């Protein structure tokens, strides 16, 4: 209905605010954009779903979230892939991890202080209903 379709849009308009804010945040610049395979040629060998803030914008326009659980799995994506890319002990991979884990925990403490629980029960309950 269009009262479903006006739900939706509710939703892709916070989630771009939500990652817009994340975007803009410096520690979080790395995040922004693809990994470049002139830096990196083997990132796309090893992370077989690459992840990063501008794919999640594109992803939001093609109404491809129909809930925030749905979202929350991309930012965690951001998250693991950092991990499992960086492990090692050096410096470059754990700030590159801290910075990770800190984008996901922002996403979630935004989402925990600004996302009523019945607008996503709501969308939980219409993507159900598909
Ligand atoms: C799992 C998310 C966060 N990762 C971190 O805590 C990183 C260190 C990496 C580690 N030893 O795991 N932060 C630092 C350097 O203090
Ligand atoms: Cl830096």
């Amino acid at each position: 209905s269009m009262q479903e379709e006006d739900t939706f849009r509710e939703l892709r308009i916070f989630l771009r605010n939500v990652t817009h804010r994340l975007a803009i945040d410096k520690r979080f610049r790395v995040f922004t954009k693809p990994v470049d395979p002139d830096e990196v040629p083997d990132y796309v060998t090893v992370i077989k779903q690459p992840m990063d803030l501008s794919s999640v914008i594109s992803k939001i326009d093609l109404h491809k979230y129909l809930t925030v659980k749905d979202y929350l799995r991309d930012i965690d994506l951001i998250c693991s892939n950092a991990l499992e890319y960086n492990p090692d002990r050096d410096p470059g991979d754990r700030l590159i991890r801290h910075r990770a884990c800190a984008l996901r925990d922002t996403a979630y403490a935004i989402i925990k202080e600004e996302l009523d629980e019945d607008f996503e029960q709501l969308c939980e309950e219409i993507q159900e209903s598909r």
